[PDB]
């Protein structure tokens, strides 16, 4: 049971919590994909921005296990740390809480504090 993936699978599971959401399809699929979708153009009609911005940051995880079943683990890592990265330059780049509210501390805590971990499972040549 590759640590990597369940530590993917964890993180997803902790922000459902966070969210209050529970779908049925398993994570990592292309229905689970779909799930998220939904989720987050719901949110987005319904103005709910905690469940919008939960649906895009599950979305990237989702593409992460998926990444990790077609190629490679570090393709897996690199995409959310690519996301994050990002996300974190979009936050504090320009400065006109600004746009960073309970939701988003959460999830970019929750990746960074995983972060140095995932990359060290995602470099080990045994679970590849």
């Amino acid at each position: 049971e590759n640590p990597f993936k369940e530590k993917l699978l964890e993180i997803m599971a902790s922000i459902q919590t966070y969210c209050q959401k529970s779908p049925m399809s398993d994570f990592g699929t292309q229905h689970y994909e779909q799930w998220a979708i939904q989720m987050e153009k719901k949110a987005a009609k319904d103005g709910n921005r905690k469940d919008r911005v939960c649906a895009e940051h599950l979305r990237k995880y989702n593409e992460a296990l998926q990444i990790n079943d077609t190629i490679r683990m570090i393709d897996a890592y690199s995409h959310l740390e690519t996301f994050y990265t990002d996300e974190k330059e979009k936050k504090f780049a320009v400065l006109n809480s600004l746009k960073l509210d309970e939701t988003d501390e959460f999830l970019m805590n929750l990746f960074f504090d995983n972060k140095k971990m995932l990359k060290k499972l995602a470099e080990n040549p045994k679970y590849e």
